């Protein structure tokens, strides 16, 4: 799979995660984007997390949609700037 | 190994983690499921975590049983929807 | 590398992490073991973490010594029980 | 890619992360270094995290620059001391 295609998939994940957290959990756009990166990179500081049952379900789908996508994107990025 | 078989292994992990946290730690079903995903994806927000020695031991076994299973499942899912 | 050898390396990491956290940070044996697994699996709930400069340095060495070791062990375990 | 080159890339990431957190977030040098390792190893205890919009953006770039770099370095280190 082309790295740029994976990059586009990661951007879609970011939009989905950001907009979802902002609207379900009510956090600002900036915090929501930050939470999304922290979640799909599997850092998970826990300074922000879902507090509603819907937010919890949404976080689970984000985790499933976002973690593999993100990992492959960083590794393809690695290859690109180094090799 | 067939991806669907791995999927079944991940579902068993989810049941084990969810039921275990609910009964050992006393959290709701919804929170327990959310905690299980957050744990085996290695996100670990720490909004929920075990507070008993048994919960701690159980979390260690879940970690060992669940993390590799989950990682292989997301990567097989990746291959499937993209390739 | 033989999986059992990797298993032995992971056990040494666990002893090192557990004893180190217990003595540097002053937490119980049980909590220290739990913290060690949570750290080297990269879950990191943050219910426990080092509070001293030495604990912080020690956690960094544990991270470096433990994360790769643990990841290879779970993946070799995966191969073993499934294949 | 030579492991030592990757090691140098990881050292640059550590400097960037440490100095960035110290100056953007105002934490000590020691805490900033500890936070950097905890972040790029994807442990993320959340005992420390950015509290400003700039700190949040910076953490996102660190995550992107640091996570793949760190993972490849630990795995190359693994090969080296074991094989
Ligand atoms: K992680
Ligand atoms: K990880
Ligand atoms: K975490
Ligand atoms: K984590
Ligand atoms: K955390």
């Amino acid at each position: 799979v082309p790295a740029t295609r994976i990059l586009l998939l990661v951007l879609a994940v970011i939009i989905y995660g950001t907009a979802g957290f902002h609207f379900i959990e009510g956090e600002s756009w900036t915090v929501s984007l930050y939470w999304t990166f922290v979640t799909i990179a599997t850092v998970g500081y826990g300074d922000y997390s879902p507090h509603t049952p819907l937010g919890m379900y949404f976080t689970c789908t984000l985790i499933v949609l976002g973690i593999g996508t993100f990992a492959v994107a960083v590794e393809r990025l690695l290859e690109f700037l180094i090799n």
